[PDB]
């Protein structure tokens, strides 16, 4: 179990395609992930109140069960994150439904991952929401992450908007 | 998700070692499993009432999460069983505890698996309970399983007692 710290940017300009072109030369491409996420809720412990999440993700066929704890920051998206790979999404989903969990929502996206000296940049195109960028830092303080993101958006002339909301939260709002 | 049908015998005589010797010649050895099981309960939906179980098993280092549904028979142990392999027992345990599940008990055993023409015989030595045998049938009716077990105990002169109780139930009783 461990802290996941990231900054999320809603992209205003340019397109993510153009941003890929701008970073293509100094950032190393890692992989492209087609991610379909199912989120769950507990009938007797509303997660919306507790700021918790239970997610079953299918990323390029790999199945991941993830618990996310409440946010620990107002400057960045910082939450405790516990993940395990499971063998079958259908059966893990059935087990969750059998235990009383109810499917609350679905989030689908294409994520392109880039690495730059201990930073992971994820160009996210979120089905029905739009184009976003997420940055994470490997062994980095909240101040190091904030500083790198400032340098990142400036170096590549990105118009943007910061948010600590989850894709699930923002998709609700968008609807 | 699918029905698991088995018959469980408490062994009175001879020892399991002797039973291994008696079946060694016509039954094919499969593997030996050191199984440590953690069982869980839901605080607001007592599993003891619903006849359900949630188990996290470590069998020779393989980690399996299993949901068991209520019993469907009085003649054999018949329950719906849904299992998935997970990558980390510690994290799966943490996720369950984070979701509100509480560890209710532990069952530890050595199981030796033997196969005989679509039947799986499991010689079980259960820590603090004693020596048991479980039989399962592959695509077999309750009547085929019952008949084979009768033939099995007779052919190998096994004194025994049948039970549809779970090891968890019997260990409670034994304490
Ligand atoms: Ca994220
Ligand atoms: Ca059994």
């Amino acid at each position: 179990s461990y802290i996941e710290r990231e900054i999320k940017l809603r992209v205003i300009s340019p397109s993510l395609e153009e941003i890929e072109e701008r970073i293509r030369n100094n950032y190393t491409f890692i992989n492209e992930e087609h991610q379909i996420d199912i989120y769950y809720n507990n009938p007797i412990r509303d997660f919306r109140k507790s700021d918790e999440a239970l997610r079953l993700r299918n990323t390029n066929g790999k199945v991941i069960l993830t618990y996310k704890g409440p946010k620990q920051s107002k400057e960045t998206k910082t939450r405790e994150e516990i993940e395990v790979e499971v063998s079958d999404l259908h059966k893990m989903d059935l087990i969750l439904r059998k235990l009383g969990f109810i499917r609350s929502f679905q989030v689908e996206k294409i994520r392109k991952n880039y690495k730059y000296a201990d930073f992971i940049i994820s160009l996210d195109s979120i089905k029905e929401l739009g184009e976003f960028i997420e940055i994470e830092g490997i062994n980095k303080t909240e101040k190091e992450l904030i500083s790198f993101v400032d340098e990142f958006v400036k170096k590549h002339q990105i118009q943007y908007e910061k948010t600590i909301k989850s894709y699930l939260e923002l998709l609700v709002e968008h609807a």
